[PDB]
């Protein structure tokens, strides 16, 4: 993304990069939150499974729900969000680097 966000040469450009970095960080946190919540839900169900008797109707219900979330985690939509997350982290890291390079160069 050195092409979309090249080395900065003006203060207005710096401000645009900051505004876009902020929007991207909001996007990143949103995606990350979905992945974190899926894992939190799996952990709650893991506790339920570890507690309920294996032969109970309750264990069967928890197992069904747990397996649905594991199906989501192994799904393409989940894989895509995780990938979008990584690419956004990369893009943001780059924008931050450009802003830092500029601020040092204007010192």
């Amino acid at each position: 993304w050195i092409r979309e966000y090249p080395p900065i040469t003006s203060d207005q450009q710096r401000q645009l990069y900051k505004r876009n970095f902020d929007t991207g960080l909001q996007e990143y946190k949103s995606l990350q939150s979905v992945l974190d919540e899926i894992n939190k839900e799996l952990s709650r169900l893991d506790k339920e499974l570890d507690d309920y008797r294996e032969e109970s109707e309750e264990y069967m219900a928890a197992a069904d729900e747990y397996n649905r979330l594991k199906q989501v985690k192994g799904s393409a939509d989940y894989k895509s969000k995780k990938n979008h997350c990584k690419q956004l982290k990369s893009k943001l890291s780059h924008i931050k680097k450009m802003v830092g390079d500029y601020d040092r160069q204007k010192t």
